[PDB]
């Protein structure tokens, strides 16, 4: 079942009337804070708009919902608000055409290989959804860019940010195999398939930790691996072990997910409750939080294991119930130890997928 579904739709509906602006984007935060810092992009005036990162949570979001529950108000509202507004950062002057990370109206800005990936998979799902062709060409479009950052330096791997190649990434590289994997059973093309299991294969050899499981960040050109390990990259690695183990029958892809979930529920499961001290609470932000359950969830249904789904629902429902502020948001620590007064519109865009997706 889906019980908490009508919490997903409350955050939709008050996202949607606090963030929205007359020009038919969300702000980066609520209330907006005159003086936004963006500490995100690789390396002006004053900010019209969200980046597209936030942006694209209200895709995942409406997507998740859609899929839940099959009410057409959810697709009434990627159809006349989030895809148009999607649409503003569709950025057809630099090759191969892709969404950057800021309004078009306001210039050239960075474009992510990653911020594509997220965009790519929510376009496979919504595709399966609706049957509208233009979707799945979406999605086939956004993978041939994806992969134009693909390189045989380092052996292979893709890269992060388009106007700054340094560096071969985990989370351009696991979100493209979950990518590759649906546009395979989308399409048939076995070429999706066979992408996947070399996009896989590297990152596997490169960057999985092979004393805990867990994945760390990056590998520069000089061949310097980043050690910093997030709650998304191991759960991106899970997923697609686990819908490759699905395409394959290959038993190590499903070991493999299962390692990295036990490594990942023990180390990131480690923040102490700021009501509850005696309560484990995932340290990771939010989003990342909300990306490792997609990973978490696709593992449930082959093993039926439910430890790490079960902790982790009961975490964010515990920060739904004490955490909110006074307009009813989120910030991005569900052990409620951050106060934040401009509440970033991710860490509450976020949510709609996250409760969409809770079946207990």
């Amino acid at each position: 079942g889906h019980p908490f579904v009508s919490i997903a739709d409350s955050i939709l509906d008050n996202v949607l009337n606090l963030y929205q602006t007359e020009d038919g984007l969300l702000t980066e935060t609520y209330p907006v804070n005159p003086d936004q810092k963006i500490t995100y992009l690789a390396g002006n005036g004053t900010l019209k708009a969200s980046f597209l990162w936030p942006y694209s949570g209200m895709m995942s979001g409406c997507v998740a919902m859609y899929q839940a529950t099959g009410d057409k108000k959810y697709k009434t509202i990627l159809e006349k608000r989030i895809l148009p507004g999607l649409e503003q950062y569709w950025d057809g002057e630099r090759l191969p055409a892709c969404y950057q990370s800021y309004p078009v109206k306001y210039g050239q800005h960075g474009r992510y290989y990653d911020d594509n990936i997220w965009i790519a998979l929510d376009y496979c799902d919504y595709y399966r959804l609706t049957k509208k062709a233009d979707y799945l060409k979406k999605a086939i479009a956004l993978y041939e860019y994806i992969y134009s950052g693909w390189s045989d330096e380092l052996g292979g791997g893709i890269f992060w940010c388009e106007q700054q190649k340094e560096a071969k990434h985990t989370c351009s590289n696991a979100p493209s195999t979950v990518l590759g994997v649906k546009l395979y059973r989308l399409t048939k093309d076995k070429k999706y398939l066979n992408k996947a299991k070399e996009t896989y294969a590297w990152t596997r050899k490169h960057l999985c930790d092979p004393d805990d499981f867990l994945y760390w960040d990056n590998i520069n050109l000089k061949g310097k691996v980043s050690k910093d390990k997030y709650a998304y990259n191991s759960g991106q690695m899970i997923q697609a072990g686990v819908l490759l183990y699905e395409e394959t029958g290959d038993k190590d892809y499903l070991r493999d997910a299962q390692k990295t979930a036990a490594g990942t529920d023990a180390f990131f499961r480690s923040k102490a409750d700021k009501k509850d001290p005696s309560v484990k609470v995932h340290k990771d932000m939010s989003w990342f939080n909300v990306i490792l359950f997609r990973g978490f969830k696709a593992l449930e249904k082959i093993d039926h294991n439910p430890t790490y789904v079960r902790a982790m629902a009961e975490n964010a429902l515990h920060a739904w119930r004490n955490y909110r502020d006074a307009n009813g948001l989120l910030g991005r620590d569900w052990s409620g130890h951050n106060e934040e007064p401009y509440k970033w519109l991710l860490d509450n865009a976020c949510l709609i997928e996250l409760f969409a997706e809770i079946e207990k």
